């Protein structure tokens, strides 16, 4: 404590804040918490408190020159160093104190923080934590004038605009518990609002599809998750939401998305969900195979069928059919609409590309089992397999050694 | 300190006045209250007054005569700083206040007695000017009846812009910082109570006239800002946008560009990330779709030189911007359908040469080429185009022009 140098300042009629100045405490906000100079000005600034002298806090004159979103900050880092976190949580509680102690409304504290100039970056700022934790002690201390989190910001920001903030803002430790909060808000405003599944997917843009595979979009997982949470309340006048996409997408573009997004986890949840929701709705409708294969268009692929990203979306339902409602074989149609020459070609190209491989080799192994039965000449066997051209330990090729001999 | 000399005034039948000048005390005014035969004078002065019936006078008063006003008001200040003079300057400061306090001279006639309105424009710089300051604060505490202001005083005397300007040099130097931050809050404080609008202080401040000094630099631009954020905050019914006042006198690529050259100095840094946040702001929230920003910031007449454009990386921030908070739009498809993939793939490849853009460029022609291959893109065009001859080995678009030569 240089007591000169204090006694020299009192003598003087140096301000408190004439005192922050000399000692260039405004110089640079990173420098000030935790750092002497202010040890030596807090010193003074109990000294200057007096008896007819205008008193000051520390966290009046930091706002003084620093402003509260400057000062907001300050605390902000402070709290994330061991040396000053003590410092920074006191600090904290006598922001929210002066602020409370006034009655800045939450919304003046957004302004105060500048958090509406920073709108579109609001879970990147650090005055945000300092922001919520005041609407939270407002909220406490005044349950006559309370506000939400979500009635605060939503003025601020577009609906789609705020939920994409929200969905990144979730990623990120500080802010996603608050990212959380704000979403849980935003969903039960727009659930007594009423507002559809329908209504909700163009509100978040999702039958767009320029810059999409749809089912990446934690944006689509958002919707959906309100549209489940929207049978609901509102069990009667609903529908799920195969029935909303439908409105946007085909049978085939649907089937393909959903192929797509199935090999990562992160999407293969979602994927196997509107699977369900697909396969539920052809068979609630009694959508034969037959025509499932129709509505995913594979009649016009022709002979080029098995090259479809949709094929094993189709060869799924089929034996999705013949579990749940009636046997139906596949191998019996593909057989009507080809002819053995022309299937086994189909089939032996399949086998090939790895993605089909072994739904190529499970038809193919189906369609040679009936062949015996058909009086099939093994030359025909032969050419048809294409034997000549598969290894020697080749399956289908020992097949038709085999059965080159019993015949 | 001398008695001989004292009792030979004193027989020759001199005045203090004569004394004073036989002194050479009138020689110079910084001189003085140092000066070893002040002291002298000083006795000689006391001697003087007490012979019966002589016409009194004062150390005050025998300055003033010698020195005017201003002269003593000077020298009383340069002696305030220096630990040899300080009390007695201090001393003198109270006699000559008291003076002008009994003669019930007003601070406004002190300021010309003081000679401040002549030097007016020098104002700050003359040391006269805190006895000023003393006097009106006395003054004020004199006659509470009749007080007045610093910002009240000097305001007359100048323009508004000329007196903000001047108010920012003067905190700058240390013996002024006290009385400079004072009346700016003054000056500040009397725009609020008037309800000058930010708009109506742009003029005022001439901002709006900036040709020769671009407008972050200025120190009066931030003081702006800070008006406008603390007028907001008083009158916040009155829905006031800082861009859009600064955006009747500017064009966005003006103000882009002016961001651009200020984000580069640390000391206009905070200024123009600001204003780069308001910038976003605006166009985000009027839906200005990144090939809007494009024409706005005016990259369409650059041509192929668009990236030597201060203003490329502007565009580009915002063009990520806009993909993150509303909908995805791809950079590449945009300038490949502008450009070609020849003239593309060398605007690029510039492009990644220059250390302000080359992280950019490299993601944007990383992106360009990868759709090259179903374009069939004839490889020896790749390996022109990309100027993989004087990429290094390791390089990998030479890479890409390797393996892609290879399948075709």
């Amino acid at each position: 404590i240089n007591t000169a140098q204090l006694k020299s300042w009192l003598e003087s009629g140096e301000s408190a804040d004439d005192v922050f100045k000399l000692l260039k405490l405004d110089s640079a906000a990173d420098k000030v918490l935790g750092h002497a100079k202010l040890d030596e000005w807090i010193e003074y600034m109990k000294l200057f408190n007096g008896k007819g002298s205008k008193k000051t806090t520390l966290i009046k004159t930091l706002t003084a020159h620093f402003e509260d979103d400057g000062v907001a900050r300050m605390i902000q880092k402070a709290l994330q160093v061991d040396s000053t976190a003590k410092m920074a949580k006191r600090l904290q509680f006598e922001q929210i104190q002066r602020w409370l102690g006034q009655e800045k409304t939450p919304e003046e504290v957004l302004t105060l923080l500048k958090l509406d100039i920073n709108r579109y970056d609001l879970f990147e700022k650090p005055e945000l934590l300092t922001w919520v934790k005041y609407l939270d002690d407002w909220n406490k201390m005044y349950p006559d004038r309370q506000t939400t989190l979500f009635a605060r910001i939503s003025p601020l920001l577009e609906e789609g605009i705020l939920a994409n903030m929200l969905i990144k803002a979730k990623s990120v430790a500080s802010t996603e518990k608050i990212a959380l909060r704000i979403q849980a808000e935003q969903t039960a405003s727009w659930l007594k609002a009423e507002k559809t599944p329908d209504d909700l997917f163009t509100l978040l843009r999702l039958n767009r599809a320029e810059d999409s595979p749809l089912l990446e979009n934690p944006i689509f997982d958002a919707w959906v998750k309100y549209a489940d949470d929207f049978r609901e309340m509102y069990p009667k006048v609903s529908f799920d939401p195969i029935a909303t996409i439908s409105e946007h997408y085909t049978a085939a573009q649907v089937a393909t998305m959903i192929v797509e997004a199935s090999k990562s986890p992160s999407t293969s949840s979602i994927a196997h969900r509107l699977n369900t929701e697909q396969f539920r709705d052809w068979l609630n409708t009694r959508q034969s195979p037959v025509r499932v294969f129709k509505l995913l268009k594979l009649d016009e692929a022709g002979d080029k069928l098995f090259q479809s990203p949709v094929i094993t979306t189709w060869l799924n339902y089929a034996t999705f059919y013949s579990t749940k409602r009636e046997k139906v074989s596949i191998t019996t149609l593909l057989r009507k609409r080809f002819g053995d020459e022309v299937l086994a070609g189909i089939l032996t190209d399949a086998q090939q590309v790895p993605a089909t491989k072994e739904e190529a080799t499970k038809l193919l192994t189906s369609l040679v089992g009936r062949w015996p039965k058909s009086r099939v000449h093994p030359d025909n066997v032969y050419k048809w397999l294409r034997v000549e051209g598969r290894e020697k330990t080749d399956g289908f090729r020992l097949f038709y050694e085999r059965y080159a001999a019993a015949y």
